[PDB]
C-alpha cells in the first residue's frame, strides 16, 4: 500500500548484512510499474566486491508488491565477473517492513560456468 | 563477426523451450564498466501460465566480459496483468555448435492472500 518506497530512497538490510538502497520511477508504458535503480553493498561473508556500492537496476510492480532487481558486479572498485538477480516480494503488515527475495548468481569457476542459488530476507533501515 | 559481438549488434530473439521469445536491446552502462543496460520485450508461450502472445518490457543488465546477464519482466501491459514478476539470470554459452542462453529465473506471485516465489529454468537458443 505504499507511497513512502514509491517517493524516498529507501534502505534494506540482509541476513549477510548487506545493505540494498532503492528508488522507483514511474514506468512510461506499464501502469503501476516502476524503473528500480539505487546501489548495492554486499557485506556477505565468503564472497567478492564487497563494502562498496554497486548499481543496481530492475523492476517494480506497485499492486500488490512484487519486485525484481539485479545487479552485474563491476564497478571502480572490484569486479567480479558475475551478477546476481533477486526476485521476490514486500510485506509491511508488521512492525517491521520485511522483503522476501530468492536469488541466483552466475558466474564462472576458469572456463565452467554455474548459477548458485539462495534466498535473502531483508528488512528495512529506517 | 563473433557470437558475443552479433549479440550487442542490435536487436536479436532469443526463443525458449516452451515458444517464448526474449528480444534484447544493450546500450554502455553509464557508470560500470564492461557493463550494458538491458532493455526489449519478452513475448511468454509458457503452457500453463497467463499473459501469453503479447509483447512486455524487460528490463537488466549485461556484462560483457563473459557473456553474463539478469534481466526481469513485470507482466503488466495494456493486453493482460497477472499480477506477477519475473527475473531471469544466466550465461551466453557460445561453445557448443549454437549458441545457447542458459537461465534460471524466479517468478514472484500472489495466490489469493499468499505470496510465493517460483523457480525454473529456460534455455534460450537464437531465432
Ligand atoms: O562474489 C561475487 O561474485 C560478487 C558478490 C556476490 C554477493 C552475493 S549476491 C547474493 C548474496 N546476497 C548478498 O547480499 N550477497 C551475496
Ligand atoms: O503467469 C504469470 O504470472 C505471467 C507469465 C509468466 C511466464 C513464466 S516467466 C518464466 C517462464 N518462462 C517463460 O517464458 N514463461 C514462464
Amino acid at each position: 500500500p505504499d507511497m513512502k518506497l514509491l517517493a524516498g530512497a529507501s534502505n534494506w538490510v540482509n541476513q549477510s548484512g548487506s545493505v540494498a538502497q532503492f528508488v522507483f520511477t514511474p514506468s512510461p508504458t506499464q501502469p503501476q510499474t516502476y524503473e528500480v535503480s539505487g546501489n548495492y553493498i554486499n557485506n556477505a561473508q565468503g564472497t567478492g566486491c564487497k563494502g562498496t556500492p554497486y548499481p543496481l537496476s530492475g523492476a517494480y510492480y506497485s499492486g500488490n508488491q512484487i519486485i525484481s532487481f539485479s545487479v552485474v558486479w563491476s564497478n571502480a572498485s572490484a569486479n567480479c565477473q558475475s551478477a546476481t538477480g533477486w526476485t521476490g516480494y514486500f510485506d509491511f503488515s508488521g512492525s517491521q517492513a520485511v522483503l522476501k527475495t530468492d536469488w541466483n548468481l552466475a558466474f564462472y569457476s576458469g572456463s565452467t560456468p554455474a548459477i548458485q542459488q539462495g534466498q535473502d530476507d531483508f528488512m528495512q533501515s529506517v
